[PDB]
């Protein structure tokens, strides 16, 4: 499949007690693809509250996922962890699932060294023979990967590039200048009209699972050089989501699935696991203005 | 005047002992006016070495480029320094002089609170009756003005504005959403495209003295919407940029000055005064395959 | 048991696929106990390369630990995890195996709120009813907890003090100001001597595993007010662990053990897995100079 | 002269229009020497506002201090600038007063390199024909000179050690390993107890100018090993610093001072000129529960 274009970063329906709810997570996906018309999903990510759960939940979601949404779209399958022999399991079972690509956040926690970093990244891709997507989320990481570096990674033709959820315009710029051939994922939603302008092949997002409209029009917009009217639908989509931020991210974005009945779920402990009434009644008025 | 569009951050010719080479000025002054074409100047900003002189070696930068460029320009001042009764007597010193704004940094090494900041804006202000434009430049302040304070300095009418080095382009974005009538100059050369792409109304950049060509290219076909053109003019300058801050970024723009014939001179002590043989030959072949 | 004084944060043997080597870890708790002498042994650490391991390879080097140690010396079992769960389900298991205390680190990766991490604390308490130890490790989590944050921990009557394995030592003093009855660990043993001086409870440790006796007599020699002589010992001290972190930390500890004997194996993926013969050189030096 | 010891960070008392009150400044000096039994003074550092004055200002402040104290004890002057040619004209001048020794903070602002930071010691030195102390403030400055870089400075045998306003301990063991003739003063007070433990030879800081009596103690019973006793005059002298630090700390030490019939001034803007009237209470209480 073409990789291309607007992905979400699947969000999970969790239960009262952490546990998945496999109806919701189903209804997650099937929104995603019928309601905000994304050309794929990305799971496993940040936003399905991956690095909180266990390998055989984050194999369920997988599962779930691939079976709800079949070939319908691009699935990219998120499998790093610090743990590189449960990154290479994840990675296998979501490769037999049919996943288009395999991505992996840089290791993490312990300070790795470059050679390291990219011992993980060929080790995922020798044991799977899948495509791999590098995943760089530096302000969670901590882990700055400059444009020789990314070179050496993209020694491994199966790297086909980064999911660059990163704010370093320059960066950005000097690796589509220096590896043309190679994709880049926009990954701050908020800044996704700059990113576009440089010339990135898609974005990866939180919010796409409910603003994936406004999105997608940003998106094609400033590529067709209509930059008026892509900047006006920036300052609404910022508008939105600084909403979101200050409300709660991940529960915000939840609270506005279940506004249009997507059982999207609790959040999972430790992160606060449902909105207060004041947060809620803030989420619906972030509905009113900006999705209805 | 305009405030608008394309302003050269002026750098100054030092002779061997580090005194001012006014000839040297001028000369730097006259090609930003006649060959680089700019909009205006900004004197006495960090790429004028500014903070490694004197209070009267400052007013005698002042004096020199008003003195040269006459009206046929815009001209800003940086008057800012964390010393508020030098900012003040230097501000006072640019208005008389004719400067169309001043402009400060936010006062540095000190950890100023915020309350502190805006009483040095309305100080200067209140002793020149000048226009103030912000001078936000966090990778070498460690300052990080948000949103809601800018609107607190913006209570002030003759506060015009922010001379924006800084590279967050949420923050960006949400300034020209919350102000739309301040102005935003950019401040990294090398990340203008994505800048122009969000509205800024301008840029202030030290490349502009030997790129200011290209400069306004990416700034005219970004806001005219022709982002192919101006992508791969933002490659080639990002290449010439790249190359110039390998080797000494004020050093380097100087010696392509030289190549030119301006007199540009030495850095300032205790900034590398001069190029070594090899550094030079590095700029030479900058000049050869991207000036000349 | 008596909680104070010299741990060792243990060290894992892994085999050349990864696999726990059972042999070497014993041999590692053996050389703990009857050559090192500590008082105890932090099991599960980030010395133990605990975050890059499976649920049930932690659960396994509880076991071990525990079995090789019986009652000889305190235990105390890092349990902490970003999945709430799995550090619940490590603290039941550790509690059961006799555990004299948990500790878990502060969940990181995601940006939790302060009440977030206060319920994941109160959580693993409520559902192991055993002691907790917070984990505090600012270099490798971004999470700075503060005084008045520690007082709010410190209202669940199980958690006893801290595993400090941070630098500030104004931080450490006011934490001994305003809870004098909570224990403080100091967590980096180049910096035992001015912990020591500020009265510290003990130490955990990596080099402890080696270098045991001066560690304890550092400790000792400081709470006597032997300064002259504890400060000498901390200064050949400090040689050995700048050579450590030069050649590699966790693998030339390893290797320090394997020269007397002990069957320390290999680091576990994506770290690096074995020395260069170089560093295995470099590791001898160390042995010969300061451990022979 | 003897340059161990107690040296307090002068402060300066200023007028409301932020000219220097001489009168108060000289009773500043002498309440130093004759109450705080100092052994030193480190003029013209942080504390004394040094970066917010004229070139002017800092002379007559290096001169009335000199008129003050005569040699009744040692007096170091700080001359350190981003202007080279104003430190190089601050040096000679105090120099000529007969100050003891120069100190100079590395260059900041910019970002200078490793060679540029030594041309700038040397120069100095070489003009001026005087001791060298370097001023090391991280915190402030953002540059963080290594174990190996001060042994390149340290190459100038007119450089004695290090004013070492830092919180690295692990740095601070490994420059008195490495160059046990060089001096170190520990730069902060809160952390004076464990910096006395690995043998410091003196200590600089804004709170002796109203603590030096406990400050002494603290320092000098520490060297004799007496730990239980260092501790509690360090916690109590704790309480009064985290109550300054709370309350605006030059200000409230100023307050401090006043409070002893010290005509101590005001502050100089940009600093915040004057506390409060709850703060000005609340300096009260700390001079009525730690200074009275
Ligand atoms: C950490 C995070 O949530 N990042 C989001 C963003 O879409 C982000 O939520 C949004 O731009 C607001 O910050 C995307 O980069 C996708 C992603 O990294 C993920 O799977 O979490
Ligand atoms: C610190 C600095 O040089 N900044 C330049 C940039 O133009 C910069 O030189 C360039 O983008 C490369 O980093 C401009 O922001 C202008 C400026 O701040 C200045 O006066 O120095
Ligand atoms: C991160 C780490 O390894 N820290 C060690 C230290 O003992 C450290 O290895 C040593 O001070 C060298 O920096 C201890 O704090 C124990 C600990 O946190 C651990 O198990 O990792
Ligand atoms: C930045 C500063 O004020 N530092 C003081 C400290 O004494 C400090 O005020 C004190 O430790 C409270 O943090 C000393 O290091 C002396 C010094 O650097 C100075 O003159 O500012
Ligand atoms: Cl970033
Ligand atoms: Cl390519
Ligand atoms: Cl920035
Ligand atoms: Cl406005
Ligand atoms: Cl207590
Ligand atoms: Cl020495």
């Amino acid at each position: 499949k073409n990789l291309k274009g607007i992905f979400s970063a699947l969000l999970v329906s969790f239960n009262a007690d952490g546990s998945i709810n496999e109806k919701g997570l189903r209804q997650i996906v099937r929104y995603n693809i019928d309601k905000m018309k994304v050309d794929g999903l990305y799971v496993g990510g940040s936003t399905g509250e991956n690095f909180m759960l266990s390998t055989e939940e984050k194999k369920e979601i997988f599962r779930i996922a691939k079976d709800e949404a079949k070939d319908e779209i691009a699935l990219i399958a998120q499998v790093g962890s610090v743990n590189l022999q449960e990154a290479i399991e994840l990675g296998k079972y979501a490769t037999e699932l049919g996943y288009d690509s395999l991505s992996a956040v840089t290791p993490f926690y312990y300070k790795f060294s470059f050679p390291e970093i990219k011992h993980y990244y060929d080790s995922i891709i020798e044991a799977t023979g899948n495509y791999m997507i590098v995943y760089s989320i530096p302000f969670l990481t901590g882990v700055n990967i400059g444009v020789e570096q990314f070179g050496e990674l993209y020694k491994n033709p199966k790297v086909l590039g980064v999911a660059f959820t990163a704010g370093d315009f320059y960066l950005l710029e000097r690796l589509k200048k220096a590896y043309p051939n190679h994709l880049i994922w926009a990954g701050f939603d908020e800044m996704m009209l700059p990113a576009a302008s440089l010339g990135v092949d898609g974005a990866i997002g939180s919010t796409f699972n409910v603003n994936g409209v406004r999105a997608r029009q940003i998106f094609e917009l400033t590529q067709a050089g209509k930059l008026k009217e892509a900047l006006e639908i920036q300052h609404v989509t910022n508008d939105l989501i600084e909403g979101i931020l200050a409300n709660g991210l991940y529960l915000t974005i939840k609270e506005l699935l279940k506004l249009d009945g997507v059982e999207a779920g609790y959040c999972r402990e430790p992160m606060t696991k449902e909105l207060s009434s004041e947060k809620v009644a803030f989420a619906k008025e972030l509905k009113a203005k900006y999705l209805s």
